[PDB]
């Protein structure tokens, strides 16, 4: 592009002519938002020639109306301000007027000094005496994201999206706001926020394939964590009673509209809670947060982008419960075989998948087949926030056996519009069973289940020191933002999402 | 261990007799802190047989004073309560008195139900009618805190040693204060990728991993710097991030392979602004935690000697090259990255018995000299300033000093806490300095970073004048909590073997 080349040449001409080249420090008098706050309500034509002020931002517009007069718009911290540069007011010690302004291009980061007020037409303005080129833009910028080459430019060059698209900036402010609300909710309950390792000698705490790496000096392989669950429960053994953690998990899996290989999760562990308590807390936290952002519990959503239809999500509590096995059997019209992990039920579930054209998982463990059946018959019923509850033990190796239902656990997942938001349970705190389920996990992994975890002996030893009855819970922060901010693509709520190619 | 095997045998006998086996839910009437608050003032010997309460904690002591009377201490949420179990009050529907209590051991997590009050001797007590085993402990616990056990079994350290719990509460309080400092300034907290196609932003060897679906090698981030600056190009003006970095390097008293760093980027700041902010932020936090700017520190552990660290402002500044030349009694050769000065710095390291770096780049030699001559003088919080450009590939050239940059490091007791600078925002130079890093890496420098074209393209869209800054949260907690081992401030630190 000839434009980038010429700009470099211009900057070389500036630097070798002794003129301002990338000044180190520009001292603004106030922000542009502060400027609009102080001066936005003056009368049209008002100017305070007794006050000199320095302002800075990115040039979004240049218009020379005459040989004597140049109009700029600059933008900074969500505020636009017009600069009126009149040759009569020009500080000639900064160079001749026409030379000073010939160095400026739309998109440049620049400073101005001048008198505050309002043009006779009512535009909030600075009547400038000087202009300083702080940081030039070397590329021709479009006017909006609509002028970009493709819309993947928004994700690969996020600075362009943030520069040109106010809706993108709003998303990441909302994301911060929601996380603040969430922290405050648990801080007020007396929780302690902790950090537990993202480098693990043994990965665990979820059904997910890990990233593998290696520590040279300790001569050992490590896994990026797929979940903090196993460390956090050890803190409850240690007596901290209420802990939470907000941070990244790493899952070496495919990317789609609701999966990024790193994502932000919150987990908390509350001694003496069970999953009934956790269901009530989930409803209270999420509906409070929805109310905080939206002013009611019925919020809009565009499932096919904003050129599509607009639906309503109703967060009114209490939310519907679906029982895992019962809702599958209602969809099938017959019962699963018992025990659920028998070879007989495994064969039956295979024949049910092929009957209902459900893509088989690999390998064909009972847990993975149950999950496929659930995704087909149950998760698709979850339009408004719904709990899917009481998952079979065989697919929940860390959830405590259900106090009433054989073969099930005290577990729930929260689903919104068929997408999973939360995973939670009464915690398994019995070491014999826990060891047994770890062995079954290790067996599945050895059979090719890349989402099954190895046995963690350190964790079994911790349970032998006595984990109090405890309730635990995990939430996908990014997926929460998708719903709060009305995005159907997770790449909209992560600043630098993973991209192919 | 016979004790562990025997406890498994007890729990099977319990399960097979239909007796309580890991109850799913125990509803406490109130917490032990709440119980202490409500009844801790009643007269001695007082008892309210009209009020029945349920309490739970971990058993810390069992005294079976007679066949009819058993005293327990339970502990939960930092509060101890005594349980007085008299056979005449026992709910025999839960088992005969002797059978119910034969199932409990020290260290078990248990619940009790009974009447509130105070023993005649004046101890806050529950006069219990029942006991329920909630989660047994299968191991004999010591009265008190190898001491490497504290780090490999952190739950035992927390269970038994209040000081360990105090540290991690202090850590939380400190991070809260820091978030609040920047939130009130209008900063926006952000999250940038920990998996990187290209590592950069620091001098460190990365961890290497691999994403199978995309068939691409990846690095874990050594720092978020390059992404965060892209956010200032995007116009967010004031951002910060608090999270893990990953560095594939040796562990010692101040290094863990993952650690918690805070970085922030402030449009229109330079490094003099950032020095003033560092002073205000840190001294205010020290004063908040300690009630003065002079605090104790034990460099050789708690039984060793105790010194005083003084955070009174303004803090000392040391100029990087000038202080080295003071220590040498002679001047470095110019330019500092010429082969002549590289050879001269090698001579100076041999003369002063400073171990040589590999490879022997100007930058790493300069670092070794500074480590010997300048970092050692930083007892109280001190800024080392104006690093040569050759060791500062992302820092903007000094407005006055040739070959130097507008950079500082904060040191405390000879340990690095902060690294900050006026950000380089001129793309031509930045490309040149990335090319020199790539050359160093190709010559064997495993801490030099490859060229990141996506960052250079970002700078061509115009990065405002900006000041940026990183802090090692863990190392800060070390001084605030008076620990000389980074393993004391990280819940699950990395361990050898
Ligand atoms: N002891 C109770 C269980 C706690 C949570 C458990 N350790 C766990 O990790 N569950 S999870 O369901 O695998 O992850 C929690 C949430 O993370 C979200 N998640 C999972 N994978 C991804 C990906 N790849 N991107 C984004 N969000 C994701 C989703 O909302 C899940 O409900
Ligand atoms: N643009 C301004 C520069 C910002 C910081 C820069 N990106 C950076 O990473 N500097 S750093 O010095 O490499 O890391 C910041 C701090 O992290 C701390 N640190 C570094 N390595 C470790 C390790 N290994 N463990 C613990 N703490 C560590 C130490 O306090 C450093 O001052
Ligand atoms: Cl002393
Ligand atoms: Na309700």
């Amino acid at each position: 592009s000839h434009y980038t080349d010429n700009r470099y040449k211009m900057m070389e001409c500036i630097k070798d002519a002794g003129r301002p080249f990338y000044p180190h420090k520009f001292k603004i008098s106030m922000s542009l938002p502060a400027y609009a706050l102080k001066y936005g309500n003056v009368e049209n034509g008002y100017i305070d020639k007794d006050t000199t002020l320095s302002l800075s931002g990115r040039v979004t517009s240049i218009r020379s109306s005459s040989s004597k007069l140049i109009f700029y718009d600059i933008f900074c911290e969500e505020q636009k301000v017009q600069i009126i540069a009149n040759i009569m007011e020009h500080d000639i010690s900064t160079g001749e007027f026409s030379v000073s302004h010939s160095e400026i291009r739309r998109g440049d980061v620049v400073g101005f000094t001048g008198f505050p007020g309002k043009s006779k037409r009512g535009e909030l303005s600075l009547f400038s005496k000087s202009v300083v080129l702080l940081s030039p833009c070397y590329h021709m910028l479009p006017t909006a994201i609509s002028g970009l080459k493709d819309q993947e430019v928004r994700y690969r060059q996020r600075y362009l999206d943030l520069m040109l698209n106010e809706e993108s900036r709003k998303v990441f402010k909302l994301r911060s706001r929601a996380i603040k609300y969430i922290r405050n909710y648990f801080d007020r309950l007396g929780f302690l926020e902790v950090e537990t390792p993202m480098l693990n000698m043994i990965y665990g705490g979820a059904a997910a394939r890990p990233f593998i790496t290696y520590h040279n000096e300790l001569e050992t392989q490590l896994y990026m964590r797929i979940a903090p669950e196993l460390y956090l429960k050890q803190l409850i053994v240690g007596g901290l009673d209420k802990v939470y953690e907000i941070g990244k998990n790493f899952r070496n899996e495919g990317i789609d509209l609701t999966h990024n290989p790193e994502f932000t999760a919150m987990e908390f562990y509350m001694a003496y809670a069970d999953y009934y308590d956790l269901m009530d807390l989930t409803e209270e936290l999420i509906s409070g947060l929805v109310l905080e952002i939206h002013g009611s519990l019925k919020i809009p959503y565009h499932p096919d982008g904003p050129e599509g239809k607009c639906i309503e999500i109703d967060f009114t509590t209490p939310w519907k419960r679906f029982s895992f096995v019962e809702e599958i059997e209602s969809g099938l019209g017959e019962k699963l075989k018992r025990p659920l992990d028998s070879q007989e039920n495994i064969d039956f579930m295979v024949e049910m998948c092929e009957k209902h054209e459900i893509e088989l998982p690999h390998p064909r463990t009972a847990a993975k087949l149950l999950d496929k059946l659930a995704g087909h018959f149950v998760e698709t019923k979850c339009t408004n926030p719904s709990f899917i509850i009481d998952h079979p033990q065989t697919m929940s190796p860390l959830a405590k056996w259900h106090r009433e239902k054989p073969e099930m656990t005290e577990r729930f997942e929260l689903f919104v519009l068929g997408k999973e938001l939360c995973n939670a349970y009464t915690e398994l705190n019995e070491p014999l069973q826990q060891r047994k389920f770890f062995e079954q996990q290790a067996d599945a992994k050895a059979s090719g289940d890349v989402e099954a975890c190895p046995i963690d002996e350190t964790f079994c030893l911790a349970l032998e020191h006595g984990l109090p009855p405890t309730g635990g819970w995990g939430l996908g922060i990014d997926r929460l933002i998708m719903f709060l901010a009305d995005k159907n693509n997770i790449k909209e709520v992560i600043l630098f999402p993973a991209m192919r190619n």
